[PDB]
């Protein structure tokens, strides 16, 4: 087993906390070659992500840029996604379109205040982001408003998700697959429907659509560095 191991630099924040501004990750290929017993032949195998993975995969309005987000949504997935109390409802292989009770327990937190606060540059008469800021719980910060933290459990994996308590999602901005109602989708086979952990900052599948399994690159499995100084305390796993 000859694993591929490549890394990638976060210059968003559409996967915080769990990846910030300035963290350096690991990213294990999706693709691994195996050689015969000694010299025959070489099967190349293609992993495929777990739900709540968190994969890079090459964008698919442009494929030559590389994007991350979290996959949410697997082939064959029902994906429900109520913008206003922001959760997730995952009923997994209802392909058909049928009243299937068969639903992946989709549980969340008591909501917290996170260590980020988030500015807004007033463009003549608006709110446009300028960064996200690290700020003690106990202070505050000038054009800027606290964003709220909760975990998320995808049935077996357990994270957390950052949420703007005045944004809300323009539904009419939002992907609508054909047959489909609006915030409902069902994956496709070879299909992923993948999300930002920074759920109101992320340009993600609610918007652009799922991913073809071909555009897949790989599972973020560590970080390798962290620069703000260093951030010593994020080198090593992703929780
Ligand atoms: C959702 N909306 C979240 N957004 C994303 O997911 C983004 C989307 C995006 C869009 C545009 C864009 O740039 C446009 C500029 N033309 C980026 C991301 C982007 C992406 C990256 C960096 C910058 C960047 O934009 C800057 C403009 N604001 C990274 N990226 C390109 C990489 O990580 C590359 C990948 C190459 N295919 N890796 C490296 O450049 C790289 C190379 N070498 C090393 C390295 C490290 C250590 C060593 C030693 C052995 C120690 C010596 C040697 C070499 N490291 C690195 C990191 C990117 O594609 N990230 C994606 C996930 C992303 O953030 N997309």
């Amino acid at each position: 087993r000859s694993f591929i191991y490549e890394p990638f630099q976060i210059p968003s924040g559409s996967m915080m906390p769990t990846l910030l501004i300035g963290d350096f990750i690991l990213v294990e290929k999706f693709a691994y070659g195996i050689k015969d017993p000694i010299y025959q032949k070489t099967l190349i195998e293609t992993g495929h992500p777990k739900r709540g993975d968190i994969v890079v995969f090459k964008y698919p309005e442009d494929p030559k840029l590389d994007y991350i987000k979290r996959a949410v949504g697997l082939p064959g997935d029902k994906v429900t996604y109520d913008p206003v109390s922001k959760e997730l409802t995952i009923q997994p292989g209802c392909s058909s379109g049928q009243a299937c009770e068969n639903a992946l327990p989709v549980t969340y937190s008591n909501v917290e205040p996170s260590d980020f606060v988030q500015t807004f540059s007033r463009r003549n008469g608006g709110e446009a982001t300028s960064g996200f800021f690290e700020v003690p719980k106990n202070e505050t910060k000038e054009n800027g408003i606290r964003l709220s933290e909760r975990k998320e459990t995808l049935g077996d994996v357990t994270h957390r998700i950052l949420t703007v308590p005045i944004a809300q999602d323009q539904v009419g901005m939002y992907y609508q697959q054909p047959g489909q109602q609006l915030a409902t989708w069902i994956v496709p086979p070879g299909q992923y429907f993948m999300m930002g952990d920074n759920r109101d900052n992320s340009a993600d599948s609610r918007y652009w659509g799922f991913v073809p399994e071909a555009n897949l690159v790989g599972r973020a499995t560590a970080i390798w560095m962290s620069f703000d100084g260093l951030r010593l305390s994020r080198i090593g796993g992703i929780h």
